[PDB]
């Protein structure tokens, strides 16, 4: 019959210990009965935001600019833009990411039929696309007169100087079209039967009110795990500092359209930060808030009755850091996760681990100990989408890796560094490598029994989830060793 | 007035010397009177064969596969798919080049009215497009009753299994056609005007005759450089050995549209050779023969005496070879493409270069030698087209770099080997990496004062063209010295 | 429009900056300068051969730049296949341009003191350093340590670093030079190491050097690899190459 009890419960690893990191642990595997690809992962970001997949790109100006957001939101994780820039930078990297998926285009580039062909090149060449309604004035809500798309305009070459879009358009008369107050779902369905790639919607009055466009059902189909906003828009975050001028950048990230805010931290437990938040929650009360760089539930208590919508959880891990060899001042992550998500899921407020990450197993670890979302730095450095362009050094291909407390970064682009400026090997692209961290944690949760994310958390507190502390040859012994050169093909 | 002359002419270079190497010489400056983009890069491949860019990826298993010679060829260079593989499956990578673009597809994919939907998702998945003219029987030379394409199958959601392409096609009434016996130029036009993606090329009977894709005419736009034969396929070359069984990995490859054969030896001047060669002009008479991995004017004499269209020339360089040290036999690369450049250019035959380019320096070296065309291996391998996937090792992106006589290779991929199975560092996309060799080509041959590579090799032949032999400690001088690290950032 | 602030800004002597300075550009610009600013000195000059020497001297430069593809952070001879080596390219053109009265600047490879001695001595009336004087004090930029090495950045100005306004091809490397402390410590070590190079070979002064140099007083030795080894440091464990 019985069976003795068998590993740590995670109150028990946390209690009669120094601070582990991830490194220190082991989780015990448990009873598998389901597929790897059936565990869900869907995971709270926010109190009021959750996204198909547990990983966020950190507001890093070496991870995070729009075509990283863009990536991490395709694949059902978010990116927070990076802050180490202009304001109006950043919103226009927002801006980006808000504008790539459309449900319907309401503020599309329009065009009078005054306009010309190297208008409509123009247009392509600072907006990336070519399909454009004509209207009476060249502004959104005049009377629709005609569609140009490239199409239209291909191949008609050296004809772009005087050529007036009037004899280029497809003409009003022979343009398909919904009307005004048609859903999101009878739109694409009109579009769907029509068999064009735009389809404008026009009021009773048969003026210009929205737009939609075929290749985002194309995006749809494409990404099925994509984090999106009601109107079908992909989620963006975006740093921000506590200073006065902070909130400048604030109000052209709000009006670029930014979903989630994180206020960016060594140390998030400030009189600075609870200001911020308290500004932030009366000014724009639809923004969601991550304030939160903290590691004790203390710190969490000053952010949570301040009202933040979510914490960042780590201080002094992260590859590029060296806050704690400076200010002697941080925890091991695997306890500041454990112990800050113990107290904050009491308040309802989600956790995101961040930094530290090196494996996707580090990533499982992250999430079994109580992180709803997991936030990686250099894991992400050194793909395709990451900002900036790869270079040789002793004889390997290596991209800018760089912290945002690095003397580089900072000087306005005594000062005290907390960053020290590194390189990464090339990694590939994030919708080849975020698939790869997705099924790594499904596996991980597949050996640990662990249908969902939600359950994993809840076989943790409620003990079921039994776990194993590491001697350092423990550490070595769960390594790669006894090789004499080895080829670490992941995916 | 005088000026007294400087350095040494090719002819004295080679003369009084042991065997140079590209790196025991520099080439001495000119003066400028032209832009480096104006540099003319035109370059004879075969007698009848002439690319827009003198650049072939090497015939091996690790660099040229179909996606490596189409990236190629749309560079303007050319592949040679390497031969370490069935004859079948070399064949099929060949077709794959020849059908990456069209003018007239004059063996589209078809179907029947009576095929379904799921017919043509499947046929989406085997040939990569989802444009399907519908004839009544469902085959090329027929009646045409539809077309179909991925708008008209697009968002249909588990309606495959048995709906009919009857009520799915655009039916034959609706669609726009050009008459049979239309120019190329003549149906672009038709194309262009209709603003449709396919145009369907009909007889008087109204039966299926070719069809046309805007996508290739995208491509055209795309890709001003590219290598095409006078019905615009790309161009291909494949290898094959001398061996009996080649005779009948020549015939698949001849029926897959192959331009171009090169005979794969390590030592070409042999009765083997000389028997393919003559095989293949007198079953073959339209193919162009590259013979003869050759280094001496009398190993090219017997395979220009057998009629070769062109010569590889090198033996024992290559950075993946070791036939020296296994068959202490060759000839140092730059003494070898001099001399057999100066013999066969009398009988209007163009010369390769083939292995030990590292550098785009080199590639204007052995231009200058008289070489009409480089062949690269290793510099072209762990480009995102070279065949297989990476790996990390030492920290390091990595792909694999084999050879064709290493002794992983002679297993169908005593036995003695010519090469060493290795690895080389990530370089991304040829249609990137092409563009720096093709523009670092340019402004060496600028610094020089050439305006083209057929002034190039006049000046060279002529004398005008002045050299420099190096002392090693001139090779340190003019590489990278001095430094504690540095970061070669090419384009 | 650059020549005209910098004019007005009271330059002396402008460089025109070139890999290879003899072309229609570089010609053009300084016949444009010799009669927009007659009394601006123009080192026209990228050069290696007495034919390039003579088309910037027919332009009227007041002064060559000698070197191409040699430079510590250099690639464009393994880029372009164009250069040639330092000591010939030296020798070659200033023997040409003395006879116009034209001086010749050494540009490039000088990592020691000896090889200031060497250019000096085939002809080079002044000698340019890059990375020799990179890492000092003096020197742009600010330190950082890596390998537990103080460091200081050295780019080349054709790094594609250097170019994106700090298809575009690259001509040097991004490197980075170990402290070497000021200039005005410095120069005055590089100054006493030539006037005991110049005494050790029994020169007065730098012209009669190249006096002694062009009327075959000064004699030469060819060095095999095996004498450029024994005439460096060798046979040590460790040592600590402790200059001035
Ligand atoms: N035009 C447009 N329609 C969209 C977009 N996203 C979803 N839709 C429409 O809304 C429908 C609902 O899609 P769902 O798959 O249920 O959920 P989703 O999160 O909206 O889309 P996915 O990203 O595919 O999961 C789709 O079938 C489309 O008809 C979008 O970006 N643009
Ligand atoms: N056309 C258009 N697309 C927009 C606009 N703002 C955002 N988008 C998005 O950009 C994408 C447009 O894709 P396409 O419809 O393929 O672009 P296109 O209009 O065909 O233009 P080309 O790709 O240049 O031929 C969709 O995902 C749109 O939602 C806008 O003002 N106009
Ligand atoms: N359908 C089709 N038309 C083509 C193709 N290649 C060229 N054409 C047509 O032939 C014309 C001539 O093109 P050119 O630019 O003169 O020379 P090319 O070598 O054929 O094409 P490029 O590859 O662009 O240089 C183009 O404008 C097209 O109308 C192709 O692959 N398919
Ligand atoms: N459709 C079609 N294209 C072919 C065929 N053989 C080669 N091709 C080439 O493949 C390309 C087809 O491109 P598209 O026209 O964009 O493909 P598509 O038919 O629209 O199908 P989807 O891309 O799946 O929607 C062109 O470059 C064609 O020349 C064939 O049998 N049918
Ligand atoms: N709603 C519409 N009704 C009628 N015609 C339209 C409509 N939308 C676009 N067109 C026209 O249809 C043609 C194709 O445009 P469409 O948006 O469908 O594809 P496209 O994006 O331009 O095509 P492609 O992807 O091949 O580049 C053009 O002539 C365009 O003006
Ligand atoms: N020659 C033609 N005449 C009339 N209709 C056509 C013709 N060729 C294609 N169609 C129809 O036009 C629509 C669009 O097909 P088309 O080839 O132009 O674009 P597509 O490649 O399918 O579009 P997309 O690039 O957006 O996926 C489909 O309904 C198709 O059946
Ligand atoms: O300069 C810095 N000093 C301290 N922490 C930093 C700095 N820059 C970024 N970080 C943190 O490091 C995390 C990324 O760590 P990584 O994933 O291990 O590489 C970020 O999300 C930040 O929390
Ligand atoms: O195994 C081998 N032994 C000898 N020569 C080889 C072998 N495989 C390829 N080569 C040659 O090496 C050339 C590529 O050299 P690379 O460009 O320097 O890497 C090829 O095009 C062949 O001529
Ligand atoms: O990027 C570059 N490519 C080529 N030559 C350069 C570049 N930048 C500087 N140089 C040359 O290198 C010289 C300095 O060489 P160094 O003293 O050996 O370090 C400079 O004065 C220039 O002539």
């Amino acid at each position: 019959g019985y069976v003795p009890e068998d590993g740590l419960t995670a109150q028990q690893l946390f209690a009669s210990a120094d601070g582990l990191t991830y490194n220190d642990f082991l989780i015990l595997p448990g009873f598998i009965d389901f597929i790897a690809d059936e565990v869900d992962l869907t995971s709270a970001l926010t109190r009021k935001i959750t996204l198909k997949t547990p990983l966020i790109s950190s507001p890093m100006d070496t991870v995070t600019e729009a075509d990283m957001a863009i990536a991490m939101a395709l694949m059902g994780g978010i990116g927070f833009i990076h802050h180490n820039c202009t304001p109006e930078f950043q919103a226009n990297e927002v801006r980006k990411v808000k504008k790539f998926e459309q449900g319907f285009i309401t503020d599309p580039v329009v065009l009078s039929p005054s306009h010309t062909v190297g208008d409509v090149l123009e247009a392509k060449m600072r907006h990336g696309f070519s399909g454009i309604p004509i209207t009476e004035t060249g502004t959104m809500g005049s009377k629709l007169v005609g569609i140009v798309t490239s199409r239209d305009i291909d191949f008609l070459a050296e004809k772009d100087h005087t050529t007036l879009l009037s004899e280029v358009m497809t003409p009003r008369i022979e343009l398909v079209v919904a009307p005004a107050g048609v859903t999101l779902k009878e739109a694409n369905e009109i579009l769907q039967r029509s068999k064009k790639g735009k389809l404008p919607i026009v009021n009773d009055c048969d003026e210009l009110v929205a737009i939609i466009a075929r290749t985002d059902l194309k995006k749809n189909r494409d990404y099925p795990l994509a984090s999106k906003d009601s109107q079908k828009q992909l989620l963006c975050g975006a740093a921000v500092g506590t200073r006065e001028d902070d909130k400048y950048r604030l109000d052209l990230l709000t009006q670029a359209g930014v979903d989630v805010i994180v206020l960016d931290s060594s140390q998030g437990n400030s009189v600075y930060q609870i200001a911020m938040v308290h500004y932030i929650k009366q000014k724009y009360p639809h923004l969601q808030v991550i304030g939160g760089n903290v590691v004790t539930a203390a710190q969490a208590k000053n952010l949570i009755d301040a009202g933040v919508d979510g914490l960042r959880v780590g201080m002094g891990c992260g590859s590029i850091c060296i806050t704690q060899e400076v200010m002697a001042c941080g925890r091991p992550q695997g306890t500041a996760v454990y112990k800050v998500a113990e107290y904050a899921r009491r308040f309802g407020v989600p956790i995101i681990a961040d930094g530290g990450i090196q494996t996707v197993g580090h990533v499982v670890k992250a999430l079994a100990l109580g992180a709803s979302t997991v936030m990686m730095g250099s894991l992400l450095a050194a793909t395709t989408e990451a900002p900036g362009e790869y270079f040789f050094s002793d004889g390997v291909r290596l991209k800018k890796y760089r912290g945002m407390g690095s003397l580089d970064a900072m000087e306005k682009s005594v000062k005290i560094a907390q960053g020290v400026s590194g390189s990464i090997q090339d990694k590939g692209s994030i919708q080849k490598f975020v698939p790869y961290l997705i099924a790594g944690i499904q596996h991980g949760c597949q050996d640990i029994g662990a249908r969902s994310l939600s359950v994993l958390r809840s076989m943790m507190y409620s003990g079921e989830l039994k776990f194993e502390k590491r001697t350092m040859s423990a550490q070595i012994e769960g390594g790669v060793h006894g090789l004499h050169s080895y080829e670490k093909r992941l995916y």
